[PDB]
């Protein structure tokens, strides 16, 4: 999971990468562990 337009693009890329994991149940696993 690691210019205005560039900042927006970086934000969207990070959101997509985080969604890849949190759409499959990572947060509940973290809390349980």
């Amino acid at each position: 999971c690691h210019s205005f337009e560039e900042k927006e693009m970086e934000k969207q890329r990070l959101l997509y990468q985080q969604a890849r994991l949190h759409n499959r149940g990572a947060a509940e696993m973290v809390l349980q562990m």
